[PDB]
């Protein structure tokens, strides 16, 4: 929310800052906690100019250091965007913490791309439905983008079909490095239009298909982190959910029941703690979908069943 | 799609052609669908004019953000290949939606290699009906391709037998490396004509015999992921509905997990998270075969009674 | 095929073929239809050299995409050796078609071993008469082989009877591995002398005793998969009708009120799809016996009153 428009004073030359901001650093906040090396990584950036920013942005930093009392203020404004139905919001303190990247984990049939569809409708509306009064960023690295589902959940919600369709900006991602730069492109529009979702689907999948072999798997984590830490940066720039969805490893050397690791974290590296919530979306009986949060800072763990009704999540 | 000859705008090197086509990439959109990592790995190609490859091919495709309304504007020409019967057409919401990848199960006598024949011959039909355009590439990796069935379903749909055979261009796969390279070259064989259907019959069949099991499993699923990723690239690359005929492992009951556990998708989670739709072609009396919809982001669970006869998948 | 004649040229060094001949590729089609992992373990010139060997084989065999018309033309020359009873000739539209596995299962006294003996006799007949003008490889693994039956069918078809037994080759599999070894030598046998019938009597009968027990030997279905893979390779290379036979296991399942007897062809999904057809013989009434049709890409369910007489199979 703080572009170069705020940081362009007291001798901040204009020529260097457009180039500095062009590489996804459009928000000056990124420059505020930017590595000194990164501050100079972009070509055309003057070194003396980078040293000047080292103090200008630093004094611009809104929260260089704070106490734990203001953490209550930083948490009370979270609207807890409602997951949906009844129990899916009843057991947990609140649907989705604004800024909580979270994580999805299920096999097929579960509907990882349907809870994300009902959440998409539950952002464009006011606090009357616990929405975020903003649009969505549909980062579907799959081909399962079904805004027909978004209109179907828009029918039972009873708002509209025009803006509920228009607002979500789909991010068709074929590459890993083109999804990372697309989300930089989104980082170059969240300044003007207020967002709260960044609904991400199977982000890890492209990394798995591309970064394949044995050693290249460390590069898979390296680039999974280049994406992930930037997701943390943005999701702290506003109160943006940035919900994530992951696939199944299915440990093979694992067996012995409750110890066979049926759904092994496809992202057990860096995301092991980065992912705020770890709902275990699992097919049950008929249309029930039980889930348990392995990691969820302000919750030990629970069990949560939700059905994929004709119009999205429903209990 | 865009011909690779069109990529000569910014003085693109003369012999960049063959070194680009070495990894398929027979279209401009093909490299537009591949990350910088592939191009770097490609020997001979080295680097273009200041990473032109990456900076370009974004200008000629909206690989950024559009709108679901625009997506709905393009989501009315999504051909739904008729099933041959009408009940499955009803369950399928028109048929086989394009820009995805279908899949089926059912072993012994269940009817997967005949629906893929009646589907190709009815995909050769014109745009106005459920046909759209045909000339499907039928990847036979088990040798089950009888063109007599094509003639059987040609009269059922008033199609010119000779023309029907001329349209469909089927091949024979032998091993996994032949499975993958066949479509890497099918890129080129599609770039000059109009195709709409890409049945990979008996998919994940070769992987079962080649890759033994424990101790070679990593390679199997990692080679399966490469296949699915490349196939998705093709589907997004020429807009072709891709049908998959998967086998089944009916031994999850090996641990007597629960009653009625005598079947399981053989591919594994890697393919499970790939296929958009997931059918299930169980067999009953005569030709009354139940087709369930394990996983389909558009259509809910349902069961119809498609009955292949002397004239194709009828009733 | 081509006996590595052209492969032993085009710069290709003999140092390659001498080592590759120690695994069982007595032709070039085996090398062409072999994954990198397969020929990378030759321990002889297995490297980029073997990659060039693969490319050489590819440019020495017809292997690429083609229109359906070519296959349609190459389906009017298939032998379709006559069974001996004109009922199963009407049922199979000519007889046992050459080129793919034709598993025929059942139980004791149904007539499988007798059908194989007759087929083995009829293969030598002139093609226009209904035979194949070839040879046979009875790979009997029970001990059932009685040349007296070949004698008896010889005068049925008015043959000399001497060459009836001089042409039919016979082996004896005493263990599971011995079947694979027999096929490995069989490849060479085809390489010199034409073969049109590769009967493996009770192929899934040694597995029932050697590879016995769930978990005791879960590698029963892996080895069976490799065995059937070898069968596909041989059938594809020399167009041999690999007429496998099978045993049966009763449905001890509580639902034993079912009809068709508690019949469940031994060998699970692994052996049920490599087979194109699946004739299910049952004891009808004395000499006259019923022959149903299971699975089958082409050929719907139908039966045949084949009678096993002293002359062989007839009416
Ligand atoms: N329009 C709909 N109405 C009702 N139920 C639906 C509808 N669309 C999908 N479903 C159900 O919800 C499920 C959604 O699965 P989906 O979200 O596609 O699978 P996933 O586990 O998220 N992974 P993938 O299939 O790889 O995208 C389906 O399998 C159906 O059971
Ligand atoms: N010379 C003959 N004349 C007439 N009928 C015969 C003659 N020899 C055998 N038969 C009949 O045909 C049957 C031949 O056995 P067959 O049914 O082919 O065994 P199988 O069940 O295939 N062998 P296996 O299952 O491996 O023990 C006999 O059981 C008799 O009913
Ligand atoms: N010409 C035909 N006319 C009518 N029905 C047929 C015809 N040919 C085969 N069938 C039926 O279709 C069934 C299934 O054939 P197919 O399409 O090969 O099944 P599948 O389950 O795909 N086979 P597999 O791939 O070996 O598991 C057969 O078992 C017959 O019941
Ligand atoms: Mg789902
Ligand atoms: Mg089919
Ligand atoms: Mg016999």
């Amino acid at each position: 929310p703080q572009p170069i428009s705020r940081l362009e004073q007291c001798g901040i030359n204009a020529n260097d800052v457009k180039k500095l901001e062009e590489a996804g650093y459009h928000t000056v906040e990124a420059v505020a906690y930017a590595p000194k090396k990164e501050l100079i990584n972009i070509k055309g950036i003057s070194e003396a100019k980078a040293d000047k920013i080292l103090t200008e942005a630093a004094k611009l930093v809104p929260m260089g250091f704070t106490t734990a009392t203001e953490f209550h203020q930083r948490r009370s404004e979270i609207i807890q965007i409602t997951t949906g139905s009844k129990e899916l919001d009843k057991l947990l303190q609140g649907g989705i913490e604004t800024g909580s990247i979270t994580e999805m984990f299920g096999e097929f049939r579960t509907g990882k791309t349907q809870i994300c569809h009902t959440l998409a409708v539950t952002c464009q509306l006011p606090i009357d439905r616990g929405g975020g009064e903003g649009k969505a960023m549909y980062i579907d690295t799959e081909g399962t983008f079904r805004p027909e589902r978004l209109l179907a959940v828009a029918e039972r919600y009873g708002l509209s079909g025009s803006d509920v369709l228009d607002n979500v900006a789909y991010a068709r991602g074929f590459n890993t490095d083109h999804q990372t730069q697309l989300l930089y492109q989104a980082e170059d529009m969240m300044v003007e239009s207020r967002y709260a979702l960044l609904i991400v689907d199977s982000a890890t999948a492209l990394y798995r298909t591309d970064y394949s072999g044995r050693g290249e798997l460390s590069a898979r984590q390296m680039h999974l982190a280049r994406f992930l830490r930037m997701l943390l940066r943005l999701a702290d720039e506003f109160g943006v959910a940035v919900v994530i969805t992951n696939q199944v490893v299915a440990q093979v050397d694992g067996a012995a029941m409750f110890a066979a690791d049926p759904k092994k974290p496809i992202g057990g590296n860096i995301i092991a703690h980065a992912s705020t919530t770890r709902l275990y979306l699992r097919k049950g009986r008929g249309e029930t979908r039980i889930c348990k949060i392995y990691d969820s800072p302000c919750l030990p763990e629970a069990e949560a069943m939700f059905a994929i009704n004709a119009d999205g999540v429903g209990d």
